[PDB]
This record gives C-alpha cells, sequence and structure tokens, in this order.
C-alpha cells in the first residue's frame, strides 16, 4: 500500500510515476508485488481445486432482453493484439476476413445494427495496446466515422504497461541494450485497471450503463447474444463467463474450477458453504500436476473469454479494494530479453481477465456452443471463411452455410507455404475456391487456385516440386480427387 513499501517496490512506484503509469495501475501491480514478496509463486494445484460438475447452458434460454437493457449494455472488445502467428504486422483485428471486411468491420457492423434495431445508447469500447492503437483509430476514420468521432474520449481504452522485476531482488530489471525490454503488458486483467484508472468505469456507470460485454477482438464468434442479457437480469448475476467444453485441441488451455469456503456459525446456528470459480491456466500449473491438467473429461469447461460484467457492481467492489480488483497474480519466469537466455532474469506479473471470476458474490459460468468461440489461428481458418462455407447474417454475423450441416470443411493447408499471410494471399490471389460443398481440402506444396474453382467431397491438391507453383484453371470443378502435375 502506503510506503510502507520495501525499497524494491518504491523503485518500482518511482519509475512507473516518472513514465507516467497510471495511479490505478501502479496500485495494483504494487499489490502483486506485495504478494510476490511475500512467497506467493501463483500456483495452483490440483490440490488445491475441485472440477466443476455442471452448469446452465445457453441452449436452454430462450427469452430475449429487451431493448431497454441493450440501451445500458456496453461492448468491449480486446484490441491488444497483433497479426503476428499469421505474419501480419498490424492489429490482429484489421485482418481481412471475409468479402473484404475485418474482424473490427464485423464488430463496428453488429454494433451499428444493434444502435439501429434496438439501441442507440449501446455502447462500443476497444481496448488498445501501443502497438495497434494509431492503426485502429486510422481504419474507422476511414470505415466508421461514427466511431472515429467519438474514439479518444470513448471508445478507446488503453492498455497498461508494468515493470519486469528481477527474480532475486523484486526489482526493476533493467536494460540499457533495450530500455522497453524493462516494461511489459499486464496482460487481460488489466483491462479492470484501465477501466478504472481511466475513469471510464465511473463515467459508464454514472450514465447508467449496466453490462459490459467483453470478448477477444479476434473472436468472430463473439456477438451480443440478448439471452444472455435476459438470463442476467433473471438470475441477477454479476460476472457471467462463457464455457465451451474442452477439447482435446484445447488441452493446454484454461479451464473452469472450484473451491469452497465453509463458513462455520458463527451464531447463525447454520453451517454455510460458497461455491467459488476460479480459473486455471497452465502456467499456474505445477508440471506434477500437467497431466490432470491435460484431462479434458475432468476438467471439461474453457473458458472463451468471453465475459459478461454488471458494471455497478464491478466498481463497488473495485473501491471496495482501494481501487483495485485484486485478482490472482500470474508470476511469470522469464528473462529480460526472451530471446537472449543470459539477460537477467525475471518476473513479469500478470492476470488474467477471466480469473475475475473468483471476485464476485454473483458470479457463474454458463456452457456455450463453439460457434461462439471461434478465432482465426491459422491461414487455414481464413480460408474456411473466406468461403462460401460461411455466410453473412442480416445482423452481421458469420454462420456456416445451411448445406454444411454444421460442419466445417476441413482445411490442411502446408506450412511451407502457406503459414504466413504473403504465402496465403499468393494462394488465394485468382479467387477463393467453393468449399461449401466441400468435406476436406489438403494443399501440399505450392498451389494457386484459379478463378470460379469448386471443390466438393475431399481434395487434395499437390505438387512435389518447391521450385514450380501449380496453377489450378478457372472453372476448375474438382470433386473427391488429387490433383498434382
Amino acid at each position: 500500500d502506503m510506503k510502507s513499501l520495501s525499497a524494491a517496490a518504491q523503485a518500482c512506484v518511482k519509475k512507473m510515476r516518472d513514465a507516467k503509469v497510471n495511479e490505478a495501475c501502479i496500485r495494483t501491480f504494487i499489490a502483486q508485488h506485495v504478494m510476490v514478496s511475500k512467497g506467493e509463486t501463483g500456483s495452483i494445484p490440483d490440490s488445491a481445486i475441485m472440477p466443476v460438475d455442471s452448469l446452465d447452458a445457453l441452449d436452454s434460454l430462450t427469452i430475449e432482453c429487451d431493448n431497454a437493457v441493450l440501451q445500458s449494455t456496453v461492448v468491449l472488445k480486446l484490441n491488444g493484439g497483433l497479426g503476428t502467428g499469421m505474419g501480419l504486422c498490424d492489429a490482429k483485428t484489421l485482418l481481412e476476413v471475409k468479402d473484404g471486411k475485418t474482424f473490427l468491420d464485423f464488430t463496428a457492423l453488429q454494433v451499428q445494427y444493434l444502435r439501429q434495431h434496438c439501441s442507440e445508447h449501446l455502447r462500443f469500447m476497444l481496448m488498445d495496446s501501443f502497438n495497434t492503437s494509431a492503426s485502429t483509430k486510422s481504419f474507422l476514420k476511414a470505415r466508421y466515422p461514427w466511431l472515429y468521432q467519438v474514439f479518444d474520449s470513448e471508445v478507446e481504452l488503453m492498455q497498461n504497461q508494468v515493470p519486469k522485476i528481477l527474480q532475486d531482488t523484486l526489482e526493476p530489471a533493467a536494460w540499457a541494450e533495450n530500455p522497453a525490454y524493462e516494461w511489459a503488458p499486464p496482460g487481460l486483467g488489466d483491462i479492470y485497471t484501465a477501466l478504472y484508472g481511466s475513469g471510464k468505469l465511473q463515467e459508464l456507470v454514472e450514465q447508467g450503463y449496466r453490462y459490459m460485454f467483453v470478448s477477444n477482438g479476434d473472436n468472430l464468434g463473439a456477438t451480443i447474444d440478448k439471452r444472455v442479457l435476459a438470463y442476467m437480469e433473471k438470475e441477477k448475476i454479476d460476472f457471467l463467463m462463457e464455457v465451451c467444453r474442452r477439447t482435446e485441441s484445447d488441452k493446454k488451455g484454461g479451464h473452469l474450477a472450484r473451491q469452497t469456503v465453509y463458513v462455520k456459525g458463527k451464531d447463525g446456528q447454520p453451517d454455510a458453504e460458497k461455491r467459488v470459480l476460479l480459473l486455471r491456466e497452465s502456467a499456474q500449473c505445477p508440471k506434477a500436476d500437467m497431466e490432470s491438467f491435460q484431462d479434458i473429461n475432468k476438467y471439461s469447461f474453457f473458458n472463451t473469454n468471453n465475459l459478461w460484467i454488471r458494471l455497478p457492481v464491478l466498481l463497488e467492489t473495485m473501491q471496495e479494494h482501494g481501487g483495485t480488483l485484486p485478482l490472482p497474480v500470474i508470476r511469470n519466469e522469464k528473462t529480460v530479453d526472451s530471446s537472449n537466455s543470459a539477460s537477467p532474469k525475471v518476473y513479469q506479473l500478470e492476470t488474467a481477465m477471466g480469473a475475475a471470476i473468483a471476485m464476485f458474490e454473483s458470479a457463474s459460468a454458463i456452457v456455450v456452443p463453439r460457434s461462439r468461440f471461434a478465432p482465426v489461428k491459422t491461414c487455414a481458418d481464413l480460408l474456411a471463411l473466406r468461403s462460401d462455407a460461411y455466410v453473412v447474417t442480416d445482423d452481421f454475423r458469420l454462420v456456416l452455410d445451411d448445406r454444411c450441416h454444421g460442419h466445417p470443411p476441413v482445411v490442411d493447408l502446408d506450412s511451407a507455404h502457406y503459414k504466413m499471410m504473403n504465402g496465403f494471399e499468393k494462394l488465394v490471389q485468382h479467387g477463393v475456391p467453393s468449399l461449401v460443398e466441400c468435406k476436406r481440402v489438403t494443399v501440399k506444396g505450392l498451389v494457386q487456385f484459379g478463378a470460379g474453382n469448386v471443390l466438393t467431397g475431399t481434395v487434395t491438391i499437390e505438387n512435389t516440386d518447391s521450385a514450380s507453383a501449380f496453377v489450378i484453371p478457372d472453372g476448375a470443378k474438382l470433386n473427391d480427387t488429387t490433383a498434382s502435375p
């Protein structure tokens, strides 16, 4: 808290103040710092948690909220990330997904739709990083002028940065070579801090906003559902997390868990127990416990990052904690320069947005279909979306064509040539093949689609000479075949 801080901590405070990091962020970080200095490692072992047996599901819900609720609703999209995994040096949300629209186009259109059809007061917010801000703003200025006019004052929330601290001392790392490396984002849990520190949460609450839907900017599936709001009104939920069933491909990703608090009586005469939901990511899991962490039957619920928050409760909670949300610290072990392994060893302190599930008395989780968690991880994914296996709804949502029957075309793309965006674009330079009526397409080696290519059933296009490009001709219809030169 007040100093009454250690020298290491004060040095952190000093560096942040000089930099001039937001005070809420300083308060939040320092509280983490103190924990770490008292021995907190952030580890969550299997002994400390129980699995969650069952949860309500979205599919049970039919009732839609009315317009008046939406009027009190804020959409916040996390827009910090770069497109780096796909070779894209820009905000990930600015990647073109379908029909020449970005993720951000779809979100902005969805919002406009809600504003047009339900509620002009529904608010839209972006959480940007320093890396993404200018580009996002320029994109709006061109394409969404209404957002642009309010960008600095209403839309944009800035992510904080926090100092890396040396492992032995907890004092700020120094890297004369590159001073930026001294800093890191804090990461996703920082949203609460940013919202509080900026004064935005207070502003939102005072204007009468009641709900926030928070989601990844890169999740196409994350769209406002009116059922969820009605459910929140009805059940009086303060924090709601959407989860999907954890599949094998998610076994290395964050799961739901529970703990219990037994409150002995305590002059009521009744011994009470409360369930507490929490999130556990792999960085919190001891090696000994990892195989269990990876048991998808046992921990079957995966956090989507679609979160619904009752804003006044969040504010009141932050206020009751010295203007913070005291999320559990994740204390990563790193080197100040990650790539250089002789750099000083550091702790990078982060929190998870999802981890807020533990902070509220009225928190729950709801099982949602996988369609609500639809990121683009690979150019193979992008291929499927750009294809006619997907259609755009009246309200600007992306959904599978009916003919798919809930099954996407499976796309296998050679990572020698298509891992990155420049490579991918080249493959589709003369058009995107029709994949709707296609179960699987595999592309091996260097290929270019023709215009008007239609793939049916299972198709492989293989070119085995890497000094060549195999070009499919216009009109090609390939059904249940392998094509090759």
